[PDB]
């Protein structure tokens, strides 16, 4: 007995064949079960037929008789079905209020989150849908890397390498950092991997986590914990202040964190507040001057990944009393350098899904665009805050959304925070980049940023472009392409003072070949945001919706401080680069 | 001609814009908020508006005043003189009656943009009317001039029949070798030269097709098929109108059950003053467009469209149903290209004129039918109507099959409501009838593009044939001069037809015709490409999609692509977008 999740209204009844089970009430479960192949309901006791040995459990063709239910071929006379005048027989039915959002809840709760469609709609229903969508896809996440099948280890050739066996028949895994592999040995439990394919012969690379010499025989199945149940909404309802409320503003606030004056005041001035943050803009400034700007706050800073938190404490461990700061830490090799677990200091650094439960006078939530809507749930669940701030930027990278292979998912519908940004606006935008030359600047300022984006620096006269096609050779799950490090081969003998160049593709297995050929440090367009580097080798590699998406192609580009060379395979994004155009060896 | 109507507000003029390839006619006000806001700063009258000085280079027109009688720069500007260019007016005739525009902006970007990106197109189908016109002959003359931008071919050395060397010009750029790019071909004489008839190229050597067919000797030279641009004058589109009774137009006392479900649509064509047409593949577009003739058969009904091939297919159903003795075949005496010859030719006044959009004669009809209308442009729509004034107009086609090959069209992806003004009443309104009945496919292709491109209106005629296969491998993609090629894709089908015997009468179908030519050399099949195998049908398809690029991914050629099959088809796949869309029986890989 619970509350439907529709309307509210008070129910015994549960769909059975949706994957969270959720509550619908006599008439809400009427309107799901008539339109759709769902058509298992519980209850105090399940709607199937109590004949014995009869497998009727169609909710649509089953009678209330008495006490019990039946199918018609063993139904009492006096009895009538459970699907009638718009509702299912259930405890409450005269209490019942119904909804107008039923079709809605009837394609998230049948889709399989294959096609684009279906996370627009899970950004475009209402909050309470918007937390039914996020448990429920989440749970086909968990549920369809069951099919993956098993890693076996076939040859242990180092401490980062080895070779994998792979069960016959069952499809196999795509093996990046998404995909996070549980080890057991036969009766150990081994630990907890990811993989990588690198480029020398079959052999795949690990990085694991409880430190452990793997023998030939141990498998990989695929790290699945339960997804629960969201109760709080993605965002809270927006409170206006007059004044800053909750807070308390320092008078002798330094000269560095001066600029944003008008922004820490919206903040105070506000329940929650969004800050689009482009590459170089300082984002991180941002956050950290807030605390100082409120020096008495508790403030905790999170993120999703480990790396968007690490860099949040490299940052504080500049300006903030290191004792003062905290990096929770859950049983990847994160920020080291503050006390681990300890949840009541004044400044808390922690990933979203490790969050501890407890209030702060200020949550800051950064990465923004690589959150999700189940994410920015647990936010609110597990802190209790007087102000939220979410900061990021929806024309960077989203959450990889693993199930899905039809359509393309656009920044606004990424979560309901970039939705707001991409709608109504941000509520506040560093429109200045202080990092990339008024080449790359200006270019994803006309790409991404609609022309507000402005540059700080001169041009750089460093950033050039070549269209070269070249070869593309796929391997296993990434794309090779080694005619395109030849070109960046050549360029490193004609252009020594590059060699301190980092390069960037937006693939694993060409980073590895980059690396045996030209030596240089390697990182993929996923790993390099929030970083920052003086050079940046990119080669586009291919001309897939993978490699031409804008987003990532902003974050590519705008790594460089100094100088850039983009070697491309897609005519629009070369021609949409404003760079010096180079003539092909 | 100096004198001539604005293009914009029509008012009267002595001034042209000279930077423009069109040189449309601009009126005072109008040309000075062109000129102003864009670089086209030179202005064409009776003589151009430049300084007339010796020596002197400045036709810059807001750096030029009228002086004496002629036109001088500020360095040689007499004392008495006035500035050509300045108070919101460029000088010229009619100063006085002149009305001006609310906006230039959509004709600056339509006069200055390079058509390579895909919302130059957008704005040329989303603009008052006379925009569309001037937009269309923009980027015809646009790509017509371009064409003169590429080098000149020569045969250096003969194989066979079927392949030749070619040399080309250096420092000039090299046009892709497909059907798209038509070249012309001309044989040295002792004095001068001589046309050879037309050729097309294919995939180091290279496959021609010729118009004609010659036994070409090394020395041949080959340029790239160039036209001239007639001004546009027609909207691409009538004004409607709804009728009360069918107008003009008599139906039959007893009719045919062959054409028996189109009666509906037959009578919806004769009450409104056009009417579209969305037919899929399979489905019937020229049973249904030669029926309408039977139902109105006193109708004078003139078939066009933009190739000879879809006027030939036309005239072969009509040669199934209509006499013979009413029909005629138009055929320019400029070009002569193979086409149907089971009519009589050139009878403007026959009943039944089957004739391509730019043969057309200027004539009357009871019925105009436009078919294969996703491959037109809006050039295409304003010549029918300045041709041809009939009673009613019927375009054919589909939204969802191929367009004309926009070649300067390189960057962006130009949906279906922009290809020109009837897909866009298609894609927005929808279209007057919709012929929902595939008879060509297997159900399991038909429930496939349904559910891809047709809102599951599409419905299959035939049962599952479990001849529908697909497989996800993405292989070795390797890159020439103009196309791609995936080796390991092809090798993926020679383990399949050795499985299967019986697929050698499959026709191979990719993206690009360089994997083509190299699948008639591991395999041995009748290659042939999505555009160039539209409206046709075959038994069984082998489908290789090479890349995943935005032109392999199209959802249009991938619609016509697998709906080329009437039985089976084999599809190894590189995009996981469109495999998993793909209602087929999926494989291993071996
Ligand atoms: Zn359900
Ligand atoms: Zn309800
Ligand atoms: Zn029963
Ligand atoms: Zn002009
Ligand atoms: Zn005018
Ligand atoms: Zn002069």
């Amino acid at each position: 007995v619970g509350a439907c999740v529709l309307c509210n209204s008070q129910t015994s009844l549960r769909c059975g064949a949706c994957i969270r089970r959720p509550f619908l009430c006599c008439k809400c479960c009427y309107d799901h079960v008539i339109s759709t192949s769902h058509k298992l309901v519980l209850s105090v006791n399940p709607y199937v037929c109590n004949a014995p040995g009869c497998d009727v459990t169609d909710v649509t063709q089953l009678y209330l008789g008495g006490m019990s239910y039946y199918c018609k071929s063993h139904k009492p006379p006096i009895s009538f079905p459970l699907c009638a005048n718009g509702q299912v027989f259930g405890l409450y039915k005269n209490t019942c209020v119904g909804s107008d959002n039923v079709t809605d809840f009837n394609a998230i709760a049948t889709c399989d989150w294959t096609n684009a469609g279906d996370y627009i709609l899970a950004n475009t229903c209402t909050e309470r849908l918007k937390l039914f969508a996020a448990e429920t896809l989440k749970a086909t996440e968990e549920t369809f890397k069951l099919s993956y099948g098993i890693a076996t280890v076939r040859e242990v050739l180092s401490d980062r390498e080895l070779h994998l066996s792979w069960e016959v028949g069952k499809p196999r895994p795509p093996l990046n950092r998404n995909y996070v592999f549980t080890g057991y040995r036969v009766k150990v439990q081994i630990g907890e991997y990811t993989f990588e394919k690198g480029d020398y012969g079959d052999a795949v690379v690990y990085r694991g986590t409880t430190t452990y010499k793997l023998n030939v025989g141990d498998y990989f199945v695929l790290t699945s914990h339960t997804v629960m149940p969201l109760s709080a909404p993605t965002l809270v309802p927006q409170e206006h202040y007059v004044r800053i409320t909750g807070l308390y503003p320092t008078l002798n606030i330094s000269d560095e964190f001066s600029s944003n004056v008008a922004n820490y005041q919206k903040v105070g001035m506000q329940k929650y507040s969004t800050l689009q943050g482009p590459p170089g803009t300082g984002k991180s400034h941002f956050a950290i001057g807030l605390a100082l700007y409120y020096p008495s706050a508790r403030i905790v800073y999170t993120a999703c990944s480990h790396a968007a938190v690490d860099a949040l404490c490299e940052k504080a461990l500049k300006y903030l009393p290191i004792d003062k700061c905290s990096r929770i830490i859950p049983a990847v090799e994160c920020f080291d350098k503050f006390k681990v677990n300890s949840t009541l200091e004044q400044y808390v650094f922690c990933t979203v899904n490790a969050l501890p439960e407890t209030t702060a006078d200020i949550v800051v939530f950064d990465e923004i665009s690589m959150a999700t809507n189940y994410d920015l749930s647990v936010v609110n669940a597990r802190l209790r805050a007087k102000h939220y701030v979410y900061i990021g930027d929806p024309a960077q990278l989203p959450a990889p959304r693993t199930l899905l292979t039809k359509g393309t998912l656009e920044p606004e519908y990424f979560n309901s925070v970039c939705r707001l940004m991409k709608t109504i606006g941000p509520d506040m935008f560093l429109g200045t980049c202080r990092r990339c030359p008024a080449e790359i600047v200006d270019t994803v300022s006309a790409l991404v940023y609609d022309n507000k984006l402005k540059a700080h620096k001169d041009k750089s006269a460093q950033c050039f472009k070549m269209f070269y096609k070249g070869v593309i050779t796929h391997d296993v799950s990434s794309a090779i392409n080694r005619p395109q490090i030849g070109v960046v081969r050549e360029f490193l003998t004609r252009n020594p003072a590059w060699r301190k160049a980092v390069f960037i593709s937006p693939y694993n297995s060409q980073n590895a070949v980059a690396s045996k050929i030209l030596g240089l440090p390697t990182q993929t367009v996923d790993s390099s945001q929030g970083s920052e580097y003086d050079y940046v080798i990119f080669t586009q590699t291919t001309e897939t919706a993978h490699s031409c998406n804008v987003n990532r192609f902003n974050v590519a580009i705008t790594r460089a401080k100094v100088g850039i060379l983009c070697i491309m395979s897609d005519r629009d994004l070369y021609d949409k680069l404003q760079f010096t155009s180079l003539e092909i060896p």
